[PDB]
C-alpha cells in the first residue's frame, strides 16, 4: 500500500508513534518518506546481504527474520514479511524498539541525513489529526 502523507500520519498516531521517545509525528513521517516513499511494500538489499523492509525500512541484520541474513538476529520477533503489510502495526511496534535502542532516530541513517534538524512539522502540516 502506498500511503498518503496525512493518511500515514494518522495511522502512526493511532499506533502511538506520535512523540514516542520524544520524536514528534513529523519526524516519523519524514523518515517514512525518505525510507520508502510511503510504500509498505518497499524492500532494499544492503551490501552486507541484509535487507530493509517496509515503510520504515527495518533491517534484517537485527530486527526481523528473513531466513537469508547469516549471523543476524530477530529482536522484534517477526518475519520480515510482516513489515510489508498494508497494516503498519508490526512496523510501528518494531520501530518503537529500534528507536529505544540508544541512538534514537539516528538508527535510520536517512532520518539523520534528510530529516534531523529540518522543519519536520511540514510533513504533518494541514493534516486532520
Ligand atoms: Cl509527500
Ligand atoms: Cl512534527
Ligand atoms: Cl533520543
Ligand atoms: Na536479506
Ligand atoms: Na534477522
Ligand atoms: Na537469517
Amino acid at each position: 500500500k502506498v500511503f498518503g502523507r496525512c493518511e500515514l500520519a494518522a495511522a502512526m498516531k493511532r499506533h502511538g508513534l506520535d512523540n514516542y521517545r520524544g520524536y514528534s509525528l513529523g519526524n516519523w513521517v519524514c523518515a517514512a518518506k525518505f525510507e520508502s516513499n510511503f510504500n509498505t511494500q518497499a524492500t532494499n538489499r544492503n551490501t552486507d546481504g541484509s535487507t530493509d523492509y517496509g515503510i520504515l525500512q527495518i533491517n534484517s541484520r537485527w530486527w526481523c527474520n528473513d531466513g537469508r541474513t547469516p549471523g543476524s538476529r530477530n529482536l522484534c520477533n517477526i518475519p520480515c514479511s510482516a513489515l510489508l503489510s498494508s497494516d503498519i502495526t508490526a512496523s510501528v511496534n518494531c520501530a518503537k524498539k529500534i528507536v529505544s535502542d540508544g541512538n534514537g532516530m539516528n538508527a535510520w541513517v536517512a532520518w539523520r541525513n534528510r530529516c534531523k534538524g529540518t522543519d519536520v512539522q511540514a510533513w504533518i502540516r494541514g493534516c486532520r489529526l
